[PDB]
């Protein structure tokens, strides 16, 4: 009482009721104070994540105390906390032994409590431990834990480990709607039932940073705000509250709604868009992943297991490029790894990496270290019909049941991947060779578990306009930044598809040909005249070569 | 009622109507009022770095609160602030009593709070002052993002800095307040290029003060040369006459070897006498027909700032750039591809083209040994800065190990090697134009490359002490020699085998030298002897060689496993041998010529 300022107190505002009530979490105080009666390795310590109701559940015990329900060995007691960024080299040390002796000279049981006490540990209280006069209570999460109290901790003998995990949705539900009449009176305006699911179901469902007792309540309530600043519509609602978590992420308001209808029937032009012709493939791939989510087939194996063959660069890349946007929310999703190094027999444990202790062990394998962190790609493998015949052992494992395991010795699971085998077979087969040589080159009950096998089509020598098109006006915001129009003529444009289609690499070169040309062959007027931003800069077609 | 002393106001300073201008960041208010109408996680702190306005933004904040556009919990809210320029412990009691029996109606603005954070977090705990919080990223999670016994009341609300059509506002709004003291004319073409010059050129500070900086600077050296003698007429003369001083005192010499040094200092003094007369002339032109401050002066104070070029077209860069792939082939010879590669990415930065957050060019070639692959990088260093020795080279040989990562990174706070800074970060932090090579990539730790990976697309990195230097404006080079025999598709795997093909992404063209040819070799050998003569012309014992004898030469040396070292050692034992044999022992005795010819075997001298 006399040292009280490095400190607060937890059962006097009890007497005001300057505290909410705990409704929820009724096991942990029954653990907590049956840890408390003991007569050795008491005074246990709360573990878990950040904002999941560690010192909601001490100001419970605390209340519990003042109403009485507790039995008489720890009734008639106070609860004090400790502030430790109140103190911080040195005299922390100082301060806490001024601490200390008041608590001593307390003489009874009067019970303290530490917030983050990993920043205390040491060998500095102990002896005030174990003798008897003390009682803390503590919290941190796991990993902390691990470390500050684990390594040179020594005194694990005398702290009780306590777990609170994180509450469910439809449990943080019952408590938001115990924790609402405050906010209406405090901003007040209306609350529905409808608003509070939507917030705590979207918070959990894109909100994956923090967690949901306190991640729910802060959209509530600035949600809340934002609805009383707006009167510079008399009640809340879901897209009241989608609103708010769109300006949170990016992520516009629309789409954050039904996620399996309103995305199985996206899966129309909205993958034609960056994806050209090849309508049946389109078509065909979308079949696949619709009947896959359906829910009734097996629920392990991947979700999409199709290969697709034909001729070089018409965009056998860019349908797995696109897919990855459209399912998984990122291009930089799909993994690529070549079946060209892979066709030795010794070499196919290096997708793995075998044993602790050998050349490739930590380095983790190719397939394997790339899909246990991030579970959601798009796996490629370039000209599979190159691969050693062993591989397709760990291929068959894989699409067969949905895991598999690395060297260390974790295990890694692929069923919610997307596996893609493309292949540059089909020469000269248009469609009745390629398929006797694809089924005789491949095992026969490989491809009795693969999904749609299907061919793309050439580029109809007509149909290069669009894929040119679409280069054209992409590059069309290249010189945005000094706001230079572009000028564009059928036959120029079309002059590239006879000099640069190339059919032994598809259309790769389409790129390079066509920035080198333009922007380095501008580089002298850009830099000298001949050009502002209302020139369409007009390029034609020279009798040789592309000219202005 | 006893801190109108320790503190200003702003209840009524906004009354009277004198307050900085603000436009724009209604947004920001908005934001600001809203998380003040909140029950927890309320009274928020501002976040950026110096120079954005939040000063500005917590001003107009004021205003429009006296102004009246506010909730029913805001009845004029009377915010002050608490003047860090009033300072101990038992005055602040005093300070806070004020606060403390008031109902919230005078809530505080530490500005630099970063600091404070005892007395205040007791205070803070039962929720009776908002203390509105402005601070720096970096600061904020040092001091008080690790600490969550304080986060839980503290709503970090970050602000951008651009706004460049109220920029230009902002400077008007200034520019009546730098014209006094400046006789000068700040006008609006000045305004609009200086804020849309020095936002993608100088970035090191930012646009709302660095905007108002470049005006300033501009300002005051204009008002310097209105005095008789402007810049570049104050600089020839400053030179001629020390120019002629330096020969007045050669001439009392009795020296033959200073004769050719007084044969020369002679002549540059003759060429610059007279560009002091012909702007000499021009000037009386003007005279009778700079006032006022424009678009050149911006430019000028650019270059001026941070050595980085960024002007309209200066003058006198106009036909080096159109001739770079003809002025490299003086010290480089062969690779048209790689000249024409190399050459296509520096003007489309010198242009303004290319892309704003990338270096200003990153790529890598490889081939093997003895073809060129560092003279060119060394030959490109040398026309940029005029010397040589202002090229960042680290070589990925010595960093091997894993460890080995915060050898250029820097040491974590509290260990050893700590003030002594990184070894990368510490050539561009200071001075960023250079270009970097990496001496051998493939011999480093696969891990490092983990570090480019971020500098390629981002622009940036951190080091131990937290803070990000930049590398938008310098040139990124990557030396190798993969494979070293294969044709193009042994090194082509090895180089996909060996990076990652996402390291390989943000990378530019990649690469393959071809190695030289017997055509190539007698533009080589000619190099060589003109550099042994310019290093053997300290004795002055200048050199003549034959034609047959450079045939002999260039044919000698040529096997293409090698590259072009086997000619320098060729030429030592060749000639450096018997011409230092002779040397010691008399007989070649300074000032002389001696020639060379072809012998059946040798060349005797
Ligand atoms: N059962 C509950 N009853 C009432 N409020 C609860 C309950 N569980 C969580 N909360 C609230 O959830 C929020 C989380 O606050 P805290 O309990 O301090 O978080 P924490 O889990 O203790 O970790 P810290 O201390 O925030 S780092 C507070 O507003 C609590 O009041
Ligand atoms: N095309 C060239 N232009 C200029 N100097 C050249 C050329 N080819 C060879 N040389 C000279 O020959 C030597 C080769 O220098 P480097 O460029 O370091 O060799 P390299 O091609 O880098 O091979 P490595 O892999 O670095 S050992 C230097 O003395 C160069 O000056
Ligand atoms: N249908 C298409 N839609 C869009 N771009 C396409 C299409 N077909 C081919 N392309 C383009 O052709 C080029 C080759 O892509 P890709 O098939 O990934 O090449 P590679 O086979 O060399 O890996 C890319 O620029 C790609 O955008
Ligand atoms: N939007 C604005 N336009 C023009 N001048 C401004 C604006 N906002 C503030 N100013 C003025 O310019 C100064 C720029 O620095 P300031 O915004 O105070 O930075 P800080 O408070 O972060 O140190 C302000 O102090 C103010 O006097």
């Amino acid at each position: 009482q006399a040292l009280q300022k490095y400190s607060t107190d937890l059962t006097a505002r009890a007497r005001e009721g300057k505290l909410d009530p705990v409704i929820g979490r009724d096991n942990e105080i029954r653990r907590v104070v049956q840890v408390l009666s003991r007569r050795t390795k008491n005074n246990p310590v709360l573990i878990g994540e950040p904002g999941v109701g560690k010192t909601a559940i001490v100001e419970g015990l605390a209340q519990r105390i003042v109403a009485g329900d507790v039995p008489e060995s720890l009734r008639d007691k106070t609860i004090v906390a400790l502030d430790l960024g109140s103190m911080v080299r040195g005299e922390f040390e100082e301060r806490l032994k001024a601490v200390l002796d008041d608590i001593k000279n307390s003489a009874g049981q009067i019970i303290t409590f530490i917030d983050e006490l990993h920043t205390i540990v040491g060998n500095m209280i102990k002896p005030m431990l174990a003798r008897g006069e003390l009682r803390l209570v503590g919290a941190t999460t796991l990993d902390e834990y691990r470390k500050h109290i684990e390594k040179d901790a020594a005194l694990e003998r005398r702290f009780q480990q306590v777990y609170v995990g994180e509450p469910s949705v439809e449990d943080t539900i019952g408590i938001l709607r115990g924790l609402k009449d405050r906010y209406e009176v405090h901003h007040g305006v209306r609350i529905t039932d409808s608003a509070l699911v939507a917030a705590a179901t979207l918070s959990d469902r894109y909100i994956t940073a923090r967690f949901l007792p306190d991640k729910a309540i802060d959209l509530v309530d600035e949600a809340a705000s934002r609805l009383r600043m707006e009167i510079d519509k008399e009640e809340v609602g879901p897209d009241d509250i989608a609103d708010v978590v769109s300006a949170w992420t990016g992520i516009p308001a629309g789409r954050l709604l039904e996620g399996e209808t309103a995305k199985l029937l996206r899966m129309e032009d909205e993958l034609g868009k960056r994806v050209i012709g090849q309508k049946a493939a389109v078509t065909a791939v979308s079949d696949a992943v619709r009947r896959s989510r359906a829910g009734v087939s097996d629920p392990n194996r991947p979700t999409g297991a199709f290969m697709f063959l034909g001729p070089t660069g018409v965009g056998k890349t860019e349908l797995a490029k696109a897919l990855a946007d459209f399912l998984f929310d990122d291009e930089r999703a799909m993994v690529r790894i070549d079946m060209s190094e892979y066709g030795e027999k010794h070499t196919v444990a290096r997708l793995i990496g075998a044993p602790p202790g050998y050349v490739g062990y930590e380095a983790g394998g190719q397939l394997t270290e790339a899909v246990r962190r991030r579970p959601y790609t798009v796996v490629l493998f370039d000209e599979i019909e190159k691969a050693h015949p062993d591989v397709f052992d760990v291929l068959l494992q894989v699409l067969d049941e949905g895991r598999l395991t690395d060297g260390h010795g974790r295990t890694v699971d692929f069923r919610n991947t997307i596996l893609i085998l493309t292949s540059n077979l089909g020469s000269g087969g248009s469609a009745e060779q390629v398929l006797a040589a694809v089924r005789a080159t491949f095992k026969p009950e490989f491809i009795n578990r693969l999904d749609d096998v299907l061919i793309f089509e050439g580029l109809n020598p007509e149909e290069l306009v669009r894929i040119v098109d679409i280069q054209l006006a992409q590059l069309g915001k290249r010189l945005a930044q000094r706001r230079l129009q572009l000028q564009v003529s059928l036959p120029a444009k079309r002059w590239l598809a006879q000099r640069g289609f190339d059919p032994v690499y598809g259309a790769r070169p389409l790129r390079r040909l066509v920035q080198q040309a333009i922007g380095d062959q501008l580089a002298k007027m850009l830099l000298a005249g001949q050009v502002h931003d209302g020139d369409t800069v007009p390029v034609n077609v020279s009798p040789d070569a592309d000219s202005l």
